[PDB]
């Protein structure tokens, strides 16, 4: 709720992709809910909260995964919580989708069509996201990664390690999800993963570029 | 550093999209270096750092801004500051931009010839990122969406409320900030904004669905 500069600094400095995990530790219920939480709290453009949390504990699934998951065959086995994110698809301003985000927000005939047209501005003039499927969709994948975002640092925050994970095949893995029902493939499509536990080997260097090259002041 | 199951939840309920700041609060030059680091400390896609932050302090250019960014009009004649997240376009695994990203990790021409096998297969096969110019610049984007969490998040827990903004005309902007020379318009290109500061009214009350609709076990 409130840190000193030096703590929330040491926070992000702290959080570091962990690629070898100690399979004899596992996360609590309540602390993996918590970092669940994190991701269902986040912020996403228009509130359209666009995403769904898969979380394959299912020891059968990970093992499918690891043929086509070269990012991380080696995690699957020993971390304690696997999360595949997925983003909507198709999630256009007159769609079904928009209707319940509208809907949460209790919004009357007139003003829902002032949110209509001030989304379909966002999207078809401010963003040009209706050009096709693909441009539609990574805008919901975008907001997916901030609830990614907040998954990673809240589990640092509580002493969990992690690691985000694009290292697969998406078609294969959109495929595989999809006939083990776990979603339908003409609403959703994956966006990213992320493994949880306890790291198992040491913690390595922070490597980042310098503040002054990523930063430009306006003055 | 380390935080509580109540103080993580609290931490990500307390922050809040702010659409009034208090024109007489200034964030300090200590307090938004520590919120830039958030960003620059953030995870990234095969350590690929996608980002570059601007900081449009000057009221002349925030003005220039307010014809085409009707989702910050306000925001920008009372926030203590904002920021410009720009994505780097055309980041193929070929590409100087991952030449600079392998010299940070200091590979040899053995290594740099593997990674670069594993940087195609991940682009190329993986992610299908090089079919044009927006799949590649949208997977950049997402990285940058990752920092852009980190800063909202970093800076609630100073105290420092935030508001992330999409609603702009993404073209226009572009030229705007090109223009006015502050990055190279084919190495770069507009990802996302956000606006600090401090509130002028109270957090209302967050609305989500629920974990139950946005989480799906398998176990
Ligand atoms: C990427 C992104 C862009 C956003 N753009 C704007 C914006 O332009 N203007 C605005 O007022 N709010 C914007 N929002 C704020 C969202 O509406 C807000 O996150 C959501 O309704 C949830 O509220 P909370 O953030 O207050 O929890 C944006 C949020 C995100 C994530
Ligand atoms: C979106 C995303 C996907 C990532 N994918 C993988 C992955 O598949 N496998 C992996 O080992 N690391 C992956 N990483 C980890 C990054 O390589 C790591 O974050 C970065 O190099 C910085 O190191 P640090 O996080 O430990 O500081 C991913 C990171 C992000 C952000
Ligand atoms: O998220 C919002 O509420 C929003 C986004 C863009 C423009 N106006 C409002
Ligand atoms: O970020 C990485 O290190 C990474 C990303 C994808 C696949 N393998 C490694």
């Amino acid at each position: 709720t409130q840190l000193t500069r030096e703590q929330v600094l040491e926070l992000f400095h702290q959080r570091s992709s962990t690629r070898y995990y100690d399979p004899t530790k596992k996360i609590s219920d309540e602390d993996f809910e918590c970092i669940l939480e994190c991701g269902r709290l986040s912020p996403s453009s228009v509130g359209s909260e666009p995403w769904k949390f898969l979380v394959i504990q299912n020891k059968t699934l990970r093992e499918k995964m690891k043929p086509f998951s070269w990012g991380m065959i080696n995690q699957l086995d020993n971390c304690s919580h696997l999360v595949v994110i997925l983003a909507k698809k198709n999630a256009r301003y007159d769609s079904p989708f928009f209707v319940d985000v509208m809907a949460r927000k209790g919004l009357n005939a007139e003003q829902q069509q002032a949110a209509l047209t001030k989304y379909k501005a966002l999207q078809e003039e401010d963003m040009k996201l209706l050009e096709n499927d693909r441009t539609l969709f990574d805008w919901c994948s975008k907001q997916t990664y901030i609830a990614l975002a907040n998954m990673l640092t809240g589990a640092s925050a509580l002493g969990i390690d992690s690691c985000p994970i694009e290292g697969f095949h998406y078609d294969k893995m959109n495929e595989c999800l999809a006939e083990e029902g776990l979603f339908d493939p003409q609403e959703y499509a994956v966006s990213v993963a992320a493994t949880f536990g306890y790291r198992s080997r040491d913690i390595a260097k922070k490597s980042r570029k310098g503040l002054d090259e990523v930063v430009k002041w306006v003055g």
